[PDB]
């Protein structure tokens, strides 16, 4: 009997995603391809370990699957060791936070509300829990981090453990300032490139490899992968200690599809039309941003420098809760984002966070944004109507997915 | 392009399936339904949050998909609540043990050797790194659990928490008795049945879910379905609490291809001819084990109760390891295994592991486990020849699966 009511579903979803603009920045559209492996029969195989040192038989061919997935994504992002058992992007954070602390350890991160991840020192994350935490954010008359007041924080508390990299900071990183402050404190520097790795294997962000100790990802979001996480680092015996925590430390039986579907995206990334996709993502970016602004909205630190942007909705007199709504009931789909020092609460805030890649998988292109930017500000300023509901879903239909 | 290179792998990999005889215990074949599920488009969407309370927009087709699994897995295992999040069994136990216990407190499970499972309290895991372990085993003579022991250990040492459930115990479990004990002490009962899940599922091994506060599992061992974890409770509002340790604790965005593979999965289970391949499971293994034991193989306790024997090699002077590199040099895959009282570590072992999900699945019946007997023992006595390869490879041809 095949499961009709669930694939009903899928149905659904398919056609939910054929006919809307996803435009939060996280998302991304796999390709065929990386569903066929993940969807393999590599499910099946338990392979606790890793390749030619596993705790089962049977594993000869798997070993050749995951040794391809670490070679290429050694090739890819120009490391020397990598990880890619991690079930998620936080399995990734939490290997390497717990092979380089202890519980009871100071880690340092970006605060959630100026743009870090959960897993950068949230209270309410694993990351706030077992350990204690500096958080640094941004300047308020810059929009950007302070490099100074990130070092006078580390030299007051003595983090044991420096992150870099963020869920919502559009500019660059200043990578070897955050390894020289490491360095001035004897702390590791992790990066965590998850939002921005497409970016840096494309060669249009700078690359954190050197300068950090290790670099956590995820292997979907800009890199376009399957859901899963992935570390890297140019420390082998790091790496060697690293590999312990992933397993027997937090894991089990990794997901040896997911990383078939890896070693598939670490393929496509490698393909010279990856740099093309990528460089349309931040073209995409900057002038999507530019023609808001050329409507009446501002955005934060000016523009971006990579695939995710955040407007700044008050002189419009929006909500960041109102936007989303006004935006959700025509098709398009942002998710709302506190501005720097917002004077509205959490749930509210002032602003919404927009990313082009998922967009640009569907061949959407820099003379297109202008458009893109009119339908958002009429949705804005205009609520919800069905007329507009359907020209977004012409457009997005007009753009197939992969 | 195509990745050919690595689909020339997994097409390896699926010949290797074909003509192998798969006797890891905690393995088995999903279905095709289940591999085109977790093959969907649904790995393109972030979900975080739970069902009808989502950080984003965009969910609703999603909020039905994992609220399905949600609720065909309350209603395959009689719960109250479920979380169809957990990647895996790993983390699974990781977020119950975070919501029961700080770090420091004291954790009861079952010794490794005894069967226990590295996340039931191993010094090389979370599990023995952020909690004080206690551990229980199984008595010399007869092999099997002895709940007064059992008493005592909890009346000593005073458990905040006990495991029962294991990966390698051959005999059911008295989890009425289970949470007597744990009622002594005030200790929360947790049940890790992710081996014999589908067991339960199908009424063939007693059912932990009104006798533990909280039951774990994988979904991927008997229950036949794809890879990842669960967790379930007859009180819902414990899982209230478990359910923040899922998510913003431990995890980000869950795997809702594989979610959408789980609800399949449910539904197959759910079905009668579940039920008959899994009396079909049991009857597999006591007969092979029987055979074996014929054959002048020491089967520790004695026979099985379940899907799973352990075979004890010290008297054919084999360690589990050597035992599992003859074994696979014909083609028949086991994995090397602690068993009780084990002079020796885990990465060498006295004994092996034998389940029967997989082969069972694949349509063998009982009336073929003497053949497997006679192929296991000529492999282990005459070491490997093309012969007894081609004999194991005609076998396993002879049961086909899409
Ligand atoms: N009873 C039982 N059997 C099981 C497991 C289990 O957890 N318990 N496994 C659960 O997956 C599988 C084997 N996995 C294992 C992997 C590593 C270690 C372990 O203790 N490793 C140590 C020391 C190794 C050595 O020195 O031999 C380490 O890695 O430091 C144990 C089991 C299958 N059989
Ligand atoms: C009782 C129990 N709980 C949790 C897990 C952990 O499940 P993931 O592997 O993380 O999905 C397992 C796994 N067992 C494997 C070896 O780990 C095996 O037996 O062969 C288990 O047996």
């Amino acid at each position: 009997k095949r499961d009709e009511a669930l694939f009903e579903l899928i149905a659904l979803e398919e056609k939910r995603q054929r006919e809307g603009l996803e435009l939060i920045a996280s998302e991304n559209f796999v390709s065929k391809q990386v569903r066929e492996a993940v969807g393999s029969v590599l499910t099946n195989k338990y392979a606790e370990g890793y390749p030619g040192a596993r705790y089962y038989g049977g594993c000869e061919v798997i070993d050749r699957v995951e040794s391809l997935a670490i070679e290429r994504a050694k090739a890819l992002f120009g490391a020397a060791w990598a990880n890619v058992q991690p079930h998620s992007g936080s399995q990734a954070n939490m290997a390497v936070y717990m092979a380089l602390m202890e519980p009871g350890d100071t880690l340092m991160g970006m605060d959630l509300a100026a743009g870090g991840h959960l897993t950068h020192g949230s209270r309410v994350n694993f990351s706030g829990k077992l350990y204690k935490v500096v958080s640094y954010g941004v300047r308020p008359d810059t929009e950007l981090i302070d490099l100074e007041e990130v070092r006078r924080l580390a030299l007051e508390h003595r983090p044991k453990v420096i992150v870099a990299g963020a869920s919502a900071y559009p500019r660059f990183w200043d990578f070897k300032a955050f390894r020289e402050i490491a360095d001035e404190v004897g702390a590791y520097l992790v990066v965590d490139m998850a939002h921005f790795a497409g970016l840096v294997a494309a060669g249009l962000h700078p690359n954190p490899l050197p300068y950090a100790h290790v670099v956590t990802s995820t292997t979907h979001k800009t890199l376009r992968g399957p859901r899963g996480g992935l570390i890297l680092s140019n420390d082998p015996e790091l790496g060697k200690r690293i590999d312990k925590l992933i397993f027997p430390g937090i894991q089990g039986g990794p997901l040896e599809h997911v990383i078939a579907g890896k070693a598939v995206a670490f393929f496509e990334a490698l393909q010279p039309e990856f740099k093309e996709y990528s460089r349309l993502v931040v073209e995409n970016a900057k002038r999507l941003a530019e023609e808001l602004a050329r409507r009446g909205y501002r955005i934060v630190t000016g523009g971006t420098d990579n695939h995710l942007f955040l407007v700044d909705l008050r002189p419009k007199g929006l909500t960041g809760k109102e936007a989303e709504e006004r935006l959700d009931a025509v098709g398009i789909t942002v998710n709302k984002n506190a501005i720097p020092f917002d004077p509205k609460p959490p749930r509210v805030t002032s602003g919404i966070r927009i990313g082009t890649p998922a967009i640009t998988t569907r061949g959407f292109t820099p003379e297109e944004m202008p458009l893109v930017a009119e339908l958002i500000d009429r949705a804005l300023l205009e609520g919800p109507s069905e007329a507009l509901r359907e020209e977004v879903r012409r457009l997005a239909l007009a753009h197939p997915m992969p």
